[PDB]
RNA sequence: AACGUACCUUGAGCAUAUAUGCUGUGACCCGAAAGAUGGUGAACUAUACUUGAUCAGGUUGAAGUCAGGGGAAACCCUGAUGGAAGACCGAAACAGUUCUGACGUGCAAAUCGAUUGUCAGAAUUGAGUAUAGGGGCGAAAGACCAAUCGAACCAUCUAGUAGCUGGUUCCUUCCGAAGUUUCCCUCAGGAUAGCUGGUGCAUUUUAAUAAAUAAUCUUAUCUGGUAAAGCGAAU
RNA sequence: GUUACGUGCCCAAAUUAACAACUCAUGCAGAUACCAUGAAAGGCGUUGGUUGCUUAAAACAGCAGGACGGUGAUCAUGGAAGUCGAAAUCCGCUAAGGAGUGUGUAACAACUCACCUGCCGAAGCAACUAGCCCUUAAAAUGGAUGGCGCUUAAGUUGUAU
RNA sequence: GGUAUGCGUAGAAGUGUUUGGCGUAAGCCUGCAUGGAGCUGCCAUUGGUACAGAUCUUGGUGGAUAGUAGCAAAUAAUCGAAUGAGAGCCUUGGAGGACUGAAGUGGAGAAGGGUUUCGUGUGAACAGUGGUUGAUCACGAGUUAGUCGGUCCUAAGUUCAA
RNA sequence: CUAGUCGAUAGAAUAAUGUAGGUAAGGGAAGUCGGCAAAUUAGAUCCGUAACUUCGGGAUAAGGAUUGGCUCUGAAGAUUG
RNA sequence: GUCUAAUUAAAACAAAGCAUUGUGAUGGCCCUAGCGGGUGUUGACACAAUGUGAUUUCUGCCCAGUGCUCUGAAUGUCAAAGUGAAGAAAUUCAAGUAAGCGCGGGUCAACGGCGGGAGUAACUAUGACUCUCUUAAGGUAGCCAAAUGCCUCGUCAUCUAAUUAGUGACGCGCAUGAAUGGAUUAACGAGAUUCCUACUGUCCCUAUCUACUAUCUAGCGAAACCACAGCCAAGGGAACGG
RNA sequence: AUCUCUCAAAUAAUAACGGAGGUGUCCCAAGGCCAGCUCAGUGCGGACAGAAACCACACAUAGAGCAAAAGGGCAAAUGCUGACUUGAUCUCGGUGUUCAGUACACACAGGGACAGCAAAAGCUCGGCCUAUCGAUCCUUUUGGUUUAAAGAGUUUUUAACAAGAGGUGUCAGAAAAGUUACCAUAGGGAUAACUGGCUUGUGGCGGCCAAGCGUUCAUAGCGACGUCGCUUUUUGAUCCUUCGAUGUCGGCUCUUCCUAUCAUUGUGAAGCAAAAUUCACCAAGCGUUGGAUUGUUCACCCAUGCAAGGGAACGUGAGCUGGGUUUAGACCGUCGUGAGACAGGUUAGUUUUACCCUACUAAUGACAAAACGUUGUUGCGACAGCAUUCCUGCGUAGUACGAGAGGAACCCGCAGGUACGGACCAAUGGCACAAUACUUGUUCGAGCGAACAGUGGUAUGACGCUACGUCCGUUGGAUUAUGCCUGAACGCCUCUAAGGUCGUAUCCGUGCUGGACUGCAAUGAUAAAUAAGGGGCAAUUUGCAUUGUAUGGCUUCUAAACCAUUUA
RNA sequence: AGCAGAGUGGCGCAGUGGAAGCGUGCUGGGCCCAUAACUCAGAGGUCCGAGGAUCGAAACCUUGCUCUGCUACCA
RNA sequence: CGGUGUGGCCCU
């Protein structure tokens, strides 16, 4: 009668929580894999954002499913992202008090939409950084800081990370600042790196050298926030009966008498998403580049695979909403990212030693849905959508006025 | 000459001032449920009376009557016409049920919002008039009698009593207890001795510039059945 | 100026120009009377003992030889013949061989013991008694010698100054 | 009541105090700053005589808050013009949206209110917000009868000639 | 419509919980003290009506069908015959 | 139909009906400090006081205890005045001696009552029976684990996937019962007690949307309450601290 | 009130609702006192003669009697018997134990008298001593032959003094029946129901020795007869705290800790072939349910489960609920004559305030402080939290194994599944752009609307948001339980005496989420104006002025060593 | 826990210190054509156990055993 | 005019 009676779950796994709006809008990468050679000698990390959810078509090469050789329809998630912009290195060295940061020194030219992340009010800055310290490669510079410093990165320090842009003007939004982030090089052999990095900045870098086919990842990021909602929703706590007066919707019990205390283990009223969050070996799909200039027109492989053959994009017709239109290079990936609409999402290189026979399964995909969401499919491409519908009182058939004009614009020549 | 005496055995009281108590009224202080003598109000409400007044539309067909039809008579038989009953579902009139829902420092010293019952009579009601504090009145609960009801309500005899609780106000110096026996319709209190404090007063070669005492051991002398024993004594 | 509890340190005073031994703890070893604990019963855990034996005619441990017949006389036939269990009952043999020690051996047997001697040659062994540790000994908020801590002690004991 | 040829508008009582001091202590003495008319010391007496308290009486005043609680029922107000020191109102008047639905938030009667009805004028409390209008004040007027009605008659009943 | 009112502190703002008005794919009382808040039923015509009855009921029993708008015919009267 | 107005609307109340009970007026019931009033503008088919409860259907036995009246045959009590005797007298007794209570009946639709013991049937079990005990007379007709049976979560079918319940029947019934009223009851309930039919966010398990609040801002602006007061463990304590 | 025996620790005194009991009487002889004469028993006896009578004789230290309980005394008595008599008398005051050295009462020694027995001396002022009992007011006798009646007689009455008696057993003395669930008050923890607290007869709870069982076999598992020990769930105990109020029983929701362990990980035991199951050590990590009646904890079902264990602040009412219970309505059965109780049954009933301060979820953040600025961005982790879970099938195979029957769902790999856990929305489910189509009622004269019915109702309905859908949830290092490793003091052995190792959902760490609220690391910028200033470079070149430190020139120092795994 | 108590012939009861009391059964005969009824006659008692006191106890006393009554709390 | 019940089952 004083004690429990049906033991049972709690509700909310209290490792994670105390479950408040985060420290970090960024995707903090929290960790690497730790040091490995003969292994990803190149970066460790890449730059995503987020943009809708994109429904792929396949099966898998099983042992004795109930699926196999059989196919199926499961779920993707588009974290598109354009290439980045290497722009300096970071070395450091080892206390028994943690790891400190030693030495970086930048590359003589950033980017004018990187050159942002430093101000905050650049309508009224005059644009004054990077003018002192990038004129360091303009003085005699190696006698005195720079091959000083690289040395001091070959003498003294141990684990070299790379700082990286991430060229937001090539997707429109309505945000247009960069987003700093740091990527850890990780072969062997650090002088290796330092001739890596030394020629890596003011360079561009893609997915393709970074990513392939069939790659695990992690989707470190924010989450969709909500805002302060229950206590009954957050975190999944039932329904007191209907005569309450002092709410249907509450938790009752919150200490027992003794101690004479609150504990922060207690179904408390506490902010609602909008945590870290990250979930780790997430599976890769596609990887794919798109955007123009290579003889002709390109977008083509985007759209299909090679059982549907037509080209449009990963676009849909009229875009993913809120998010979407996909100019760039991108990558597909599966069930739920995390993160709301628009984000920024971090994807580190994953941690496990994958005995699991799910995680190594090559296979390609059959069909990708090129439906909207701002409606359903009831069609492929709006280039398909005069083959069903036809003669339409629109820009279908107004035309033939645009007809007899043109008609009258040779009778108005002659 | 035996014994009782609040007795004299050469006198000591009064007159007041002071201080401490004990006692009698306000009896250190405020305090209670109630008892009394007088007046008080039916302006909600119990309730009869008087005289006024109002309470929509709807379904169910009571006697009585009405020919058609059968049969020997008694007359049985559908069809209507008829609008009666403390009859029904319902609205302003009222009531107040379940939600134990809305405020519970309200809208309020009892109401709002959903829901539910009667609704042409034991009905509903404006005015007039009766009924009175240990009684009025009560289709009966000790309900109601002016926000009070197992006795109101307002001034007194009323600073009514309490072995029962609260507070019982300036400083230092000196001294420093009780929680026990008895008695008592006492067992939470009082008297009673006990302890304490005060007030001096008589005096020791134990009180004034011992050969006399009162308290602890000795010395000596009586005093008890508890340990320890004791069952090869009683019981 | 100096004392009836106590000095590693918070704590004022010794980690004493005072030591002899004590005690190893694997989930509270123990720590200053009341006082806030621990019993019944063990220990090839240790360290002190009392009483028994036995050994230099060399013991223990340790590896060599024999181990039955008179007699299957006999008790026991689910076997008795040495042997589940024996009334009995000696001896012969011999340094040493017993109506017998034997694996829930039903017969004969097979068979090693006891025993004596080889072998080694200074201590060994039986119960007994009682210091500490040791098992005992299990509570709900996480925290108690009073905390920090200690271990040829800051510890349980007798004590010097 | 006796007393000190007692100080007192050339500052007497209490009130403050980072002036100074006496007692073991209660308590005084003292300097400055208010203040404006009366006061204390010795010794005889003495009364309704000193307070942290009484769920103490009365009168200010805190924190919470002096800006939190909450002013959430009745469909719901709106631009433009005024005027005004200043307008979400009310204060109007211009539009024009929706309510009250004739068993009304409409027009006039009873009991009770007692000057509220009306014009004129307005500053502050009054109208749990404002305020130029108000059921507040200021200041003026305002209720006409033979027929409406009290008045007569009597009803239950006041017990009301001796 | 007729009469009259905007009088209930305001411009703003999409958190919980509460305050009232709701719908929620499956099953449908398991829920909880308990079928209580809450849902279906609801008007009228046409049938169709069970046991028990004091033969007035129970009776709206239950158990059902039917029900717009638009275009028409058929019927129920009065005066002068 | 009525009541607890402000927590009890129901199984309490209220009937109609039915059997009683006093009274023929000098009256019965009754207010009354006293004089005169109410019942009563009246008169046993009226008044007063009751217990019940439509009706359908039957009113079980008992007058001991007290309640009760009596056309009540009454030496056993019994008061003053008044009458007798003694006594100088206050006083002493005598003869007396009415109503009451006791005494004699009548009565329960007046309160309230309405037992156990052994034995006993060609199996056992029983008890149709037989004996005895004792009372004012022995619970009768019907019901029932009833709304009322400690033992209780009774014993038996059924409703149920599985039911301390609700129905049935069974009677040793702690303490069932005939107007302190018994047993059946048709019509209605803001009545409780369970299983179907319909059913739905009651729930499995939360999903979301509109109405004004908070909230945030401009005016407005208080109240209870408060030793000063707020970081927990273990130990001490007045024994669950701040 | 009152009496004894102890309880009482050797004076006395004395406790509780401690133990054993007793008393409200009884006796003209059971009194007073002289006289004779000794019983309890038991032996040998004796017509009828035993347990039977009555006589006789011995032994008779009291083993009896003494009115009564129990103690004490008691031997020519204090008993048996006999004689004879009223001292169970009048009187005066003191003294004993009750204690305040009171009163009553009861005993005791006198002084005086009058006697009574005995020859006398003596003995006697009641029972052989510890009980065998009462104060005013009056009523009332007995009384001197007594005074008073207030002017004086006489006579009767009352009145008084003195001894008793009628009477007060709740025993120092009122005359005395009930209950209030309508109840109103002073208060009490001096006194309970509830919550804590020491204690544990009660019960859950293990130990030990083995009488036996277990075919044999005491000890696999068992363990009787008896032996001795912990917990606080209840069950009483007790009264320590709160009576000027600690809201007291259940279920719901919900964090938590707890081992005396149900089952899951790692073993060991067996009468352990296997399957199955039992024992026992270590182990709190996730798990321990969906329902019928009841108001429940338990109880008992039904089913899932390859399987359903106990417990904590009476956990918890400003979170509810209010079904019981513990007010006011109301019926019933008995018990009381009744108003009225019933640890027995029915049904009906207001369940209140948070804005305070910590506590806690989330919200922002400052002067200052500091191996220093204003302000960036990008980093590190001290630090605190810590979550994934267990089944299932198919292989493994009818294989091993087992005589077979049966059966390793063995190790592992593969597929899946449960619960929570973290998230997103493409599809599908929900809810609605109250946008739009059909639409009733009314006004807008008629034709568009959605004009208004506080959202008219209906159907589809995109953004989102969401579950019923979706995608996910892991790896390092020590080391208990244990097996072994080598090895002696203990010539042998031997898992320890020190030593190297195999090992768990446990515990620690990565892994994941917040981060000395404002610790820390490098790193960027570094001002208005460029007339004039501001700000650095400055530790400085340049004085005045101040602190600190070696203070008598030095109570300075110096920042360069003692392995480079590890040892009294 | 006081207490109302009771326990007697096979069974039922009556019995207040001098007795073993009544009735029904049970047992025998007569009566009967044979069984019942009828008639005569006989038989039937640690008085619940152990004690107390005494001239004697079923009764008087308390004490235990059996058994109702009868309401009360809560090692 | 007083009372008076009962007779195990089957035998040309």
């Amino acid at each position: 009668m004083s004690h429990r009676k049906f033991s049972a779950p709690r509700h909310g796994s209290m490792a994670f929580y105390p479950k408040k709006r985060s420290a970090r809008h960024r995707g903090k990468v929290k960790a690497f894999p730790k040091d490995d050679a003969s292994k990803p000698v190149h970066l460790t990390c890449f730059i995503g954002y987020k943009a809708g959810m994109t429904h792929i078509v396949r099966e898998a090469d099983r042992p004795g499913s109930k699926i196999n050789k059989k196919e199926v329809v499961e779920a993707v998630t588009v974290l598109e992202t354009p290439p980045m912009i290497v722009v300096g290195a970071v070395g450091y060295i080892e206390t028994p008090f943690g790891l400190r940061a030693l030495v970086n020194v930048w590359a003589q030219h950033l980017s004018e939409e990187c050159r942002r992340r430093f101000y905050k009010n650049w309508y009224k800055s005059k644009k004054k950084a990077f003018t002192k310290a990038s004129k360091k490669w303009t003085d005699d510079l190696g006698k005195k800081s720079i091959e000083n410093d690289f040395r001091k990165m070959l003498r003294y320090c141990k684990v070299i990370r790379v700082i990286a842009h991430s060229q937001i003007r090539l997707i429109k939004q309505r945000q247009k600042k960069a987003h700093v982030m740091e990527i850890q090089l990780n072969g062997g052999s650090i002088e290796d790196k330092v001739k890596w990095a030394r020629e890596h900045l003011e360079k561009p870098i893609q997915v393709s050298n970074v990513f392939g086919q069939d790659e695990m990842i992690d989707c470190v990021g924010v989450t969709k926030g909500k805002g302060f909602k229950g206590v009954t929703s957050r975190w999944h706590t039932k329904k007191l009966p209907r005569k309450t007066h002092k709410g249907l919707r509450k938790v009752a019990c919150i200490g027992a008498w003794h101690p004479s205390r609150v504990s922060t283990t207690v179904a408390r009223a506490g902010q609602k998403g909008y945590h870290h969050r990250t979930e780790i070996n997430k599976k890769i799909y596609r990887i794919g580049a798109g955007i123009h200039t290579k003889d002709g027109k390109v977008i083509k492989n985007n759209a299909s695979t090679e059982y549907d053959l037509t080209d449009k994009s990963i676009t849909p017709m009229g875009g993913f909403p809120h998010y979407g239109e996909v100019n760039n290079d991108f990558v597909m990936i599966k069930g739920c990212c995390i993160g709301s609409k628009k984000r920024i999402i971090t994807l580190r290189k994953s941690l496990l030693k994958h005995t699991k026979r799910s995680a190594l399964e090559q296979i390609k995909l059959k069909f990708i849905d090129t439906s909207s969401k701002m409606g359903h499919g009831r069609f492929q491409t709006p280039a398909d959508k005069l083959a069903f519908m036809g003669p339409l009182k629109k820009d279908r058939l107004k035309e033939e006025a645009a007809a007899t004009t043109a008609a009258a614009a040779a009778a108005t020549t002659t």
